[PDB]
C-alpha cells in the first residue's frame, strides 16, 4: 500500500511578496536535504520518500510558486519566475550547504542553482530530469502530438487551462501503477480554479525540445556541461521505459557523469516516486550516509 496521506504540518515563508508553502521535518541540525518537485506536482510527490530520510536528516520540500499550497499571483510563470522565487526561498530559509533531491522541472531548478552555487551543493539525487531534447523523434506519436498541441496559445491553452488535461490526462500517464482518486484529489487541489492553471501550461512551453525556446535550451546546456565536469556526488534513479530519461540515456549518464551512482527502480515513466518510493527513499538515506 503506497500511502496516500500528506501528514506534514504546513510551513510558510514570504518570498518576493508571495507566500511559499513548504514541508520541514527531521532534525534541525546537520546538512539539510532539499526536495524540488516539477510539473504538475507538488511536495505531495515526495510524501513517501521523505520518511526514509527524515529519521536522520532535515527534509525541506517547497511547493513552487503558483503550485501546491503556495500563493498564486498573476504571473506568466516562466522558468525565470520560478528561478527567482526558488533562489529567494533558499536564502529566506538561510540554507548554506544543501543536498538536492530533484525531479522534472524541479531538476532544472536544482541543476541551475547548483551550477551557480557549486560550493554549497554536497550531493544531488535526481530522476527523470530536464535535458535538451534534440528532436521530437525521441517521443511516440501520442506524446508528440499532445505536447506539440500544448505549445500553442490557442489549442494548448484550451487543453491545459480550460479542459485541465495536464492534471486529468498527462499526469496519470506519467505513472505505471494506477493512481487512486484520493491521490488525484491531492494533485487536483491547487488547480480547482482554471485561472490558476497558468503554470501547468507555461511549463511545457518552456521544455527544451528541438532547439526551442532557445534561451531554455542554452540554460539547460549550461548546467548539463557543469554537471559533466563537477565531482559533486550524484545519485541517478531511472526506470523502464522512462520518459525524459530512457534506459540508454540513464546508462550514458551513469558512466559519463563524475561520481555518479545509478539505481534501477524497475518499472517507471516520469513520476518515479509514485512507482517505487521505498527503493528511492531507502537508497537516498543509504547514499546520504556515505557523503
Ligand atoms: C516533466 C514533463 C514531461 C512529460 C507527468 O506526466 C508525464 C507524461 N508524459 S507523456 O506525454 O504522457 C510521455 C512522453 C514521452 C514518452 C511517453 C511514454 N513512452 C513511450 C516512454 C509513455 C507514456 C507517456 C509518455
Ligand atoms: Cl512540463
Amino acid at each position: 500500500e503506497i500511502g496516500t496521506g500528506f501528514p506534514f504540518d504546513p510551513h510558510y515563508v514570504e518570498v518576493l511578496g508571495e507566500r511559499m508553502h513548504y514541508v520541514d521535518v527531521g532534525p534541525r541540525d546537520g546538512t539539510p536535504v532539499l526536495f524540488l518537485h516539477g510539473n504538475p506536482t507538488s511536495s505531495y510527490v515526495w510524501r513517501n520518500i521523505i520518511p526514509h530520510v527524515a529519521p536522520t536528516h532535515r527534509c525541506i520540500a517547497p511547493d513552487l510558486i503558483g503550485m501546491g499550497k503556495s500563493d498564486k499571483p498573476d504571473l506568466g510563470y516562466f522558468f525565470d519566475d520560478h528561478v527567482r522565487f526558488m533562489d529567494a526561498f533558499i536564502e529566506a530559509l538561510g540554507l548554506e550547504e544543501v543536498v538536492l533531491v530533484i525531479h522534472d522541472w524541479g531538476s532544472a531548478l536544482g541543476f541551475h542553482w547548483a551550477k551557480r552555487n557549486p560550493e554549497r551543493v554536497k550531493g544531488i539525487a535526481f530522476m527523470e530530469f530536464i535535458r535538451p531534447i534534440p528532436t521530437w523523434d525521441e517521443w511516440p506519436e501520442f506524446a508528440r502530438e499532445t505536447f506539440q498541441a500544448f505549445r500553442t496559445t490557442d489549442v494548448g491553452r484550451k487543453l491545459i487551462i480550460d479542459q485541465n488535461v495536464f492534471i486529468e490526462g498527462t499526469l496519470p500517464c506519467g505513472v505505471v501503477r494506477p493512481l487512486t482518486e484520493v491521490e488525484m484529489d491531492h494533485y487536483r487541489e491547487p488547480f480547482l480554479n482554471p485561472v490558476d492553471r497558468e503554470p501547468l501550461w507555461r511549463f511545457p512551453n518552456e521544455l527544451p525540445i528541438a532547439g526551442e525556446p532557445a534561451n531554455i535550451v542554452a540554460l539547460v546546456e549550461e548546467y548539463m556541461d557543469w554537471l559533466h565536469q563537477s565531482p559533486v556526488p550524484k545519485l541517478l534513479f531511472w526506470g523502464t521505459p522512462g520518459v525524459l530519461i530512457p534506459p540508454a540515456e540513464a546508462a550514458r549518464l551513469a558512466k559519463s557523469l563524475p561520481n555518479c551512482k545509478a539505481v534501477d527502480i524497475g518499472p517507471g515513466l516520469n513520476l518515479l516516486q509514485e512507482d517505487n518510493p521505498d527503493l528511492i527513499g531507502s537508497e537516498i538515506a543509504r547514499w546520504l550516509s556515505t557523503l
